[PDB]
């Protein structure tokens, strides 16, 4: 059950929320097995990652279960040290005991681990996933409504009491303006009764609130449009919760069937509180008089909402009796399109012991104390339209609606004497792709008025912040571009400082107070200081960096910060007003929207910057479908207006922001019959009034007719014929493609028939027949031939079909199928043709045309059917009067809101009859305003494309034939098609002529029109599919340089764009007659030239076809680009046979090379073939010299090629290199051993002695991992590596992860460009030597120190346990029980193939017999850096050469033979010289420099070898050496548990074999039978005396080593001494401990319980004999000692004067001293020393033998004595 297996762990970050602190900038990082991989980092305190990590861990089950997972979040910053925001901790059991394994989309609470009862510390969204043996787990989810949810979506083991409960208490008083939701059927049930009713149906609304679900409801009304509820709901919640919204939701009550839904909003919880913060302790300055900046006892808000009306949003308002196509839009999903009303509510909140549910009442003076927030104003907006293009899909007229809230909607409007739409229109074509509406120099204009809340106070604020964030960005914009344009220096530190001169002055600027403001709110309240706080920080932080210094990034990284806080103060959440909405209709349908938010255009006279930004400007505005969610490949219009929108108190600061003149229109019509029907016409004889309106009834002469008050007349009466069909489409073309539509019909049951005359334009009006069609003249026809256009939605024989005609005889729906059905068939005929320039002088005489024809029409009855050619049987003729009028000099353009209130204001009763606005207003019941332009300017444009890259496929086979559509106002030009390609060049200049544009010529410059480039992909059926689009503007540069443009289709990336624009303005402008002629004001007029002052064009390529100047394309240079592609890692276990066939791609400026197929991935990881070569042509700037892009490719069967990942390069410089190079039975082994080389390498003795006499090398010793030593750095040179991604344009769901990575190198060089030059030298000659290269590895294990304690005695019983790869090796009965720091001295021989197993884990364990054993920490070996070491690193390096010993040579090769692969692997001249003295590289050395100064060495080997060790010392190799490493507990990522010593060495089988190991085996003691004999007594002095007064003494000899008690024997007592006699020749043992290879002795016995092991310790070798008398009747009577050594003990005595004290010393005279373990049997006098303090006197002799033989025969040679 405990098998050995590969799991995998995966784990997910999504996003947090309400994590702690300011400007944190959190990443998150996860650790589990010791290994730690982090996420990208990110800012804010709610960030959204989008990250996955996952870990690949091969271990037993039993281990891997109880093994945590680290989730830690944390605060990293560049500009202060990094700190912990919270964490997270489970397990694996917990996680994979889950059917699937996971827990799916839950919550997790974080918190601090160390700061305890500091609460909760924010919340963490994240999927934990494990996965066994062979299983998977792809299920997901999205349920937004659930997991926002705080109930059941998350645990909370951390803090878990860390809650505080709430009330929200919601007031709901009113609402406005429902929608009709209900049946109109009353409408017809109330009849029955002959009851009276009116189009309004009621509907039976109630309120339904939930947050975090929780759900209260409000009781429900009925048949009202406008209810009344006045009640108080009340919900309980948690403070602390993890969901941002609460919803509101009104219902429309249905008693019969489902209930619908009227509209659905949502309020912010975090927009209406200030959690951050108010206050922060940040006591800037010298003197810090509370440590803070500033002091409150809150320091922060409850969310609050106050009295506020809420817009509401959703569906059409437009009632039907079919299902609604747009439902999904009251439910809260994208964008309403229409007003659905307002609701009137207030939200306050407080913190509470104990929640309930309820709904309450609200007292009446709850109802009466309100209303002073409720007051109207009148306000006014101007609308006008300058253009509409762009247009597509246009079958009928085309007419603009302007409204604001329920003002202005045509189809539930009462009566207004002004309209709030446009007239209708007809499109033309432009003559090459799209269709506009030729409003020409007369713009459409709307005026409307309102009523709403006055709530400048709160929009003032907003505008003023925002302002200064805008021009922060334009200041960071312009020197985040200038760097890369190479300024100088001292220019871009200017440009910082810019920024804070800016900042600064902005921040310095004082708001406006609401304390004036009696209508205020705890909200605005509580914002207005929060303001305050922060922007006087700002201003701090402004200036102290213009007087400090820092980094550039720095200055610029505060910048970046400074932004995003100004536009999270600028957010408003109170705001009454709504939008303004334009729709486009066509016939009477609505098809396209767009909102604009009232504050952007609205007026104010505090002062320019707090004016809307966008207030009297012209926009650009696209619009959209309803129920769209993306750009789309077609876009319905493209429009150009002008708003201002402001209190009507203001009309008279609206003067400065008019163009042109406006104007309104009286007319009447003139009457005339036939004179006595003799073919004469005129007043006379006619029953009818000679001038009168249009339907005849009412009579009106041309002098009844006034101004309206603050207007005047701005000339005389006119003719206006009704219809003016003159026009000009030569906008300055060059070519144009004509169409005309071919129409044939059938009956619905008849077959289709040919008619020879059924021609229409696409407006469906009647034409000339194709062939009766002329050239105009200055124009000559190409196509000789009409052709039939298949590149739209049509059958192979061009036409298109539609179904019987409705009654309104408008088809609309048309398709390319057939059917019986269908009555009507259309096919589209087109024709080219091009300009021939010659006499255009002729054509001015015709710019005089503005109407042809007396403009008289003609009936047979009067009133209605008139023809415009006369007919003999008419009867009446008639036409129609105009005359204009203009605002007084006196008032101004502010006249034109005067209109409203005037014309419908003014009622006659002089008589009974009801009467509207008959003969009471002039003309044309509702007349209509325009804006007229005298003038215009013209414009030249040239547009420069080279080319573009990485176009999306449109197909599998990655081909497709590219060109471009270039668009401006109402003109457009197409590029040359270019085939089999995704990386097209172009090389071409389109050129556009007078384009002419209106308005004042110091506003048309600085907002030029925009520039919109489209791709479209050619095909057999036409370019039928789209590639992408992009925007660009215009440059009035004299000579624009080219500049990259980002192309998007979808909502994703599909490419870049290479190009440039200018922009030319004539100086002569454009003069255009106005009809009602009046005095020109015209002084001036100036003689420009026609052509003479443009620029030459470009050279032609092809005829008719530009190319883009030379001074603006790149220059080029040849480059050759060598690639070694070594191999893949880190790519998973994942399938792995199944994924088996990989294969790279690798691009360069569009070339592309292939690599070799890898067959098996289970065996070699490794490429077969490294060298590639590919030749690219480059452009000699950074700028537009491409990336390089590497592709993983899966090989499957079938062919089948997918991507598996990729990665890009844009740092080529850094792989740049010159094409050029060069070519281009011994007893010294007692105590010499290994172990006290170590000591000695430190300095060290005691061990060593005599060891120091050999004169011998030295190794280096480092104090940590060989790797993290910067010398060599970091030895992993071999080779680079790069992270795959597997992200794609395909999908938006996948996470830019890491999901395996590449290893090798790049190297690019120029090459000449003549080329009879030989190729240069390759830049790589190795093969690729990367096969299953089995090895020997030997692991030494010397000692471990510092080590933590795992038990009560504070101690370890450590063992080893080392695996490679999928084998383990363990000892556990090879260990030292109950120690500190572990002695091992052990050598593991295993055999390994690289890279196969290069992973080598070495880790410690403390051994329990009783329990399981705790690990107390491990380490990794890369063992692939050593094969592939640069610098050498797989063997030791030593300094001395010799053949044998200790130092002997080891490696399978001689030293010269190392000096030989170095000399072939750096391409250098090798030594060739082996005597007394060697040249190399004008290096004069001889061999007498090394040996001066040194013992002879009897073990040196031959010259040629020590000569090539020098050499090679000399060089950046890595030495002998020994180092220790830090050990690591998975359960506490960050905490050393001690360091082990230890080295690696490598040895290859591909060589032979290699000097052997050395014995790195501990010391061990061995006892010696010392021994000491008694041979002589003699001359001892007797202090004692017998009872007859002779002098006597106690014979006997005693002995003993110290701490050897109980190895210690005495000799027998002689009796009778009186002349000190004696003799015993007793032979005594001495079983002492002793290490011959240091020479010390050392004691036994330990004294040591706590411990299974012995204590050990050396002494001084000073032997001390200790003699007291033997008194048997009382105390031993002190007598003396004696005293010898054993290192340094002297020579046997012969005489009396050699037996002295003298002769017991160890060194005092060193040179008769011989040292003992080189004597076998030695015997000879020492005299003994009487006992006096320490005092040295002598009271006999002894002779004693003193030997050491027991190094060898402890009992075999001490015998027979």
């Amino acid at each position: 059950s405990d098998k050995p297996q590969d799991f995998q762990i995966r784990v997910q970050v999504i996003e947090g929320r309400q994590l702690p602190g300011v400007n944190i900038k959190p990443v998150v990082k996860v650790t589990a097995a010791g290994q730690t991989k982090r996420t990208r980092i990110h800012k804010g305190n709610s960030p959204l990652f989008n990250e996955t990590l996952f870990f690949n861990l091969f271990d037993s089950p039993g281990e891997l279960f109880d093994e945590p997972i680290f989730i830690t979040v944390v605060d990293s910053r560049s500009l202060r040290t990094d700190a912990l925001l919270g964490e997270f901790r489970m397990d694996v059991g917990t996680i994979y005991r889950e059917p699937r394994h996971a827990y799916l989309r839950k919550w997790l609470l974080l918190s601090d681990p160390d700061d305890f009862s500091a609460g909760a510390r924010g919340y963490l969204k994240t999927s934990l996933c494990v996965l066994g043996p062979g299983d998977e787990a792809p299920l997901e989810r999205k349920d937004p409504s659930e997991d926002k949810e705080d109930i059941e979506s998350n645990l909370l083991r951390p803090t878990g009491v860390a809650l505080r409960g709430a009330h929200f208490c919601l007031k709901v008083f009113r609402a406005e303006d429902l929608p009709q939701m209900d049946d109109a059927v009353m409408d017809n049930v109330k009849q029955i009764f002959g009851f009276e009713s009116n189009k309004k149906n009621l509907v039976d609304p109630f309120v339904e609130v939930s947050f975090a679900g929780k759900m209260l409801c409000s009781k429900i009304l009925e048949k009202t449009a406008n209810p009344q509820w006045n009640q108080n709901i009340t919900l309980p919640a948690m403070f602390p919760s993890m969901c941002e919204k609460m919803r509101i939701r009104i219902i429309d009550w249905d008693r019969l069937t489902h209930n619908d839904i009227v509209a659905t909003t949502y309020l912010s919880m975090s927009k209406i509180s200030a959690p951050g913060g108010e206050i922060e302790e940040e006591p800037a300055g010298a003197v810090k008089p509370s440590k803070a900046s500033d002091l409150d006892d809150y320091l922060g808000f409850l969310p609050t909402f106050g009295p506020c009306y809420i817009n509401l949003y959703g569906s059409p308002r437009e009632f039907t009796g079919f299902p609604d196509p747009y439902t999904e839009l009251n439910t809260g999903k994208g964008e309403g399109v229409a007003y659905r009303g307002r609701l009137l509510l207030s939200l306050e909140t407080k913190l509470v012991e104990h929640s309930e549910q309820k709904v309450e009442d609200l007292p009446a003076d709850d109802i009466l104390r309100v209303e002073k927030y409720l007051r109207r104003r009148k306000y006014s907006l101007f609308a006008a339209f300058y253009s509409a293009t762009m247009l597509q899909d246009v079958d009928d007229a085309i007419q603009f609606e302007v409204s604001i809230g329920n003002y202005g909607n045509k189809f539930d409007m009462t009566c207004l004497p002004l309209a709030s739409t446009t007239q209708y229109s007809r499109a033309v074509f432009d003559g090459c792709h799209y269709y506009y509406l030729p409003w020409g120099n007369v713009k459409p204009v709307v005026v409307l008025s309102s009523y709403w809340e006055d709530i400048s106070h709160r929009i003032e604020t907003q505008n003023q912040l925002l302002g200064i964030a805008d021009r922060l960005e334009a200041g960071l914009e312009q020197v985040h571009l200038a760097l890369k344009a190479q300024c100088s220096t001292e220019d871009v530190d200017s440009l910082v400082a810019q920024l804070t001169d800016e900042l600064i002055a902005g921040c310095s600027q004082p708001l406006g107070d609401i304390h004036e403001t009696p209508s205020a709110t705890h909200l605005d309240q509580y914002l207005y200081q929060l303001r305050t706080h922060h922007l006087s920080q700002i201003t701090e932080a402004a200036l102290a960096l213009k007087l400090g210094h820092s980094e550039l990034p720095a200055a610029l990284e505060q910048a970046e910060d400074w932004l995003l806080r100004l536009r999270a103060l600028a957010e408003e959440p109170q705001n009454s007003l709504p939008d303004i909405v334009i729709w486009m209709l066509q016939g009477d349908k609505r098809v396209a929207y767009q909102r604009v938010p009232a504050h952007q255009v609205l007026f104010s006279r505090r002062g320019a910057n707090y004016c809307g930004k966008n207030c009297g400007k012209l926009q650009t505005i696209f619009l959209k479908y309803p129920m769209e969610k993306v750009p789309g490949a077609r876009m319905p219009v493209q429009i150009r207006v002008k708003l201002w929108f402001g209190l009507s108190v203001d009309e008279k600061e609206f003067n400065q922001f008019a163009e042109g003149k406006l104007s309104v229109f009286a007319e009447t019509y003139e009457n005339e019959t036939k004179l006595a029907l003799v073919g004469n016409w005129g007043t006379t004889g006619l029953t009818y009034p000679k001038f009168s309106d249009v339907t005849g009834k009412i009579k009106l002469p041309k002098d009844s007719f006034r101004p309206s008050a603050g207007w005047t007349w701005a000339g005389d009466w006119f003719v206006c014929p009704e219809k003016t069909l003159l026009h000009d489409m030569d906008a300055g073309h060059l070519s144009f493609v004509e169409e005309v539509f071919e129409n044939q019909t059938r009956l619905p049951g008849g077959q289709w028939i040919y008619m020879s005359d059924n021609y229409t334009d696409v407006n469906g009006e009647k034409v000339l027949p194709k062939d009766d069609i002329e050239c105009p003249l200055g124009w000559k026809w190409e196509d000789e031939e009409w052709s039939t256009d298949l590149n739209r939605a049509v059958d192979e024989q061009g036409w298109e079909y539609s179904i019987t005609i409705p009654p309104e005889r408008k088809p609309k729906h048309w398709v390319p199928a057939e059917k019986m059905y269908y009555t009507h068939r259309r096919r589209r005929w087109v024709r080219l043709r091009r300009r021939d320039l010659s006499q255009m002088e002729a054509l001015k005489r015709h710019r005089q045309a503005e109407a042809e024809g007396e403009g008289w029409e003609y009936a047979s009855l009067f009133g209605w059917k008139f023809h415009l050619e006369y007919r003999k049987t008419d009867a009446f003729r008639r036409r129609r009067w105009r005359r204009r009028m203009e605002p007084l000099e006196k008032t101004g353009p502010a006249a034109v809101f005067a209109l409203e209130g005037a014309l419908g204001g003014v009622m006659d009763d002089k008589s009974e009859d009801s009467m509207s606005v008959s003969t009471l207003s002039f003309g044309v019941n509702r007349p209509t305003i325009s804006c007229i332009f005298d003038y215009g300017n013209r414009y030249h444009l040239r547009c420069y494309m080279y080319q573009a890259r990485d176009l999306a496929a449109m197909d599998k086979d990655s081909f497709s034939d590219p060109y471009a559509i270039v668009s401006f106002l109402h003109q457009s030009q197409k590029t040359v098609v270019v085939k089999n390609t995704l990386n097209p060049t172009w090389d071409q200049t389109l050129i556009f002529y007078e384009i002419e544009i209106f308005g004042e010529p110091a506003t048309v410059a600085e907002q030029p029109p925009s520039i919109v480039v489209e791709l479209y992909d050619h095909d057999t059926y036409g370019a039928d599919e789209f590639m992408g689009r992009c925007i660009c503007q215009p440059s009035l540069e004299r000579m624009p340089r080219l500049a990259w443009f980002p192309l998007t289709r979808g909502s994703q990336p599909s490419g870049e764009l290479l190009a440039s624009f200018e922009l030319i303005q004539r100086e002569k402008p454009a003069i255009h007659h106005i009809p009602g002629f009046e005095v020109q004001e015209t002084s001036r007029i100036l003689d420009e030239s026609e052509d003479t002052d443009l620029p030459y064009p470009p050279p032609q390529r092809e005829a008719n076809i530009y190319m883009v100047p030379q001074n603006i394309k790149p220059a080029l240079q040849r480059t050759a680009i060598e690639i070694l592609a070594w191999g893949l890692r880190n790519m998973k276990s994942y399938q792995l046979a199944n994924i088996s066939s990989p294969s790279l791609v690798v691009e360069c400026g569009g070339q592309t090379v292939q690599s070799c197929v890898i067959r098996n991935l289970r065996k070699n990881p490794n490429f077969d073939i490294c060298t590639l070569f590919m030749e690219v042509m480059l452009p000699r700037e950074e700028l537009y010299c491409p990336p390089i892009t590497v592709k993983v490719i899966d090989n499957r069967q079938f062919g089948r090629r997918p991507v598996v990942g990729q990665c890009t390069i844009r740092s080529l410089e850094s792989f740049l290199c010159d094409p050029y190079s060069a070519e281009s039975p011994i007893q010294e082994e007692e105590f010499i051993d290994w172990w006290s080389k170590f000591f000695a390498s430190i300095g060290e003795r005691e061990k060593c002695g005599s060891y120091l006499e050999k004169d011998f090398d030295t190794l280096k010793v480092y104090d940590t991992q060989l790797e993290n030593v910067e010398a060599f750095e970091g030895l992993s040179d071999f080779c680079n590596t790069f992270k795959l991604y597997r992200g794609k344009t395909q999908e938006e769901t996948e996470d830019p992860s890491v999901i395996g990575e590449f290893k090798g190198l790049f190297k690019i060089y120029p090459l000449p460009e003549d080329p009879a030059i030989p190729m240069p030298p390759r830049q790589f000659h190795q093969l690729a030597a990367q096969g299953p290269q089995e090895c020997l590895v030997r692991i030494y294990i010397v000692r471990a120190f510092g080590l933590q304690p795992k038990d009560p005695n504070g101690k370890c019983d450590p063992y080893i346990k080392i695996s490679i790869g999928k084998k383990s090796v363990s000892d556990q009965d090879n260990y030292i029980p109950c120690t500190l720091e572990p002695v091992f001295g052990k050598m593991f021989e295993l055999t390994c193939t690289l890279p196969l197993e290069k992973d080598l884990k070495i880790t410690l364990y403390d051994y329990d017999l009783l329990s399981k054993d705790e690990k107390i920490g491990e380490t990794v070996v890369d063992l692939e850096n050593r094969l592939l070491s640069k610098f050498g690193a797989r063997c030791g390096l030593p300094q001395t050469y010799c053949v044998s010993g200790p130092n002997q040579w080891r490696d399978q090769l001689r030293p010269s033979q190392l000096l030989h692969l170095f000399c072939q692997q750096h391409r250098v001249k090798a030594p060739v010289y082996r005597t007394d003295r060697v040249m190399f590289q004008d290096k004069e050395y001889s061999i007498e420099e090394i040996e001066a100064g040194r013992i002879p060495n009897p073990h040196l080997g031959p010259v040629e070898e020590r000569l090539a060790l020098h050499v090679l010392q000399q060089q950046g190799l890595v030495p002998e050496h020994v180092e220790s490493r830090p050990l690591y507990s998975p359960l506490q990522p960050d905490i050393e548990q001690g360091k082990l010593q230890m080295w690696v060495d490598l040895f290859p089988k591909a060589l032979g074999r290699p000097g052997p190991p050395f014995n790195i085996t501990p010391r061990r003691a061995r006892r010696f039978f010392l021994r000491c004999i008694i041979w002589n007594t003699r001359d001892v002095i007797l202090d004692d005396l017998s009872l007859t007064g002779e002098k006597m003494s106690d014979i006997y000899v005693k002995g003993w080593m110290i701490g050897f008690e109980e190895h210690k024997q005495k000799t027998d007592v002689h009796y009778r001494s009186l002349g000190g006699e004696g003799n015993f020749n007793w032979r005594f043992i001495f079983p002492f401990d002793y290490l011959p290879a240091e020479q010390v002795c050392t004691i036994a016995k330990k004294d040591a319980f706590w411990r299974l092991d012995k204590t050990e310790s050396k002494i001084p070798a000073r032997v001390v004999f200790q003699i007291w008398d033997n008194d048997k009747f009382s105390f031993d009577d002190f007598l003396g000692s004696l005293q010898l050594d054993l290192n340094r003990m002297p020579k046997p005595a012969k005489t009396a004067k050699k037996c002295s004290l003298d002769q017991l010393d160890d060194a005092f005279h060193p040179e008769w001293f011989v040292s003992l373990f080189e004597q076998k049997t030695v015997k000879g006098w020492w005299p003994c020393v009487a006992e006096e303090g320490e005092k040295k006197i002598l009271a006999g002799k002894l002779e004693m033998t003193l030997e050491i033989v027991a190094e060898s025969e402890h009992e075999e040679r001490p015998a027979g004595q």
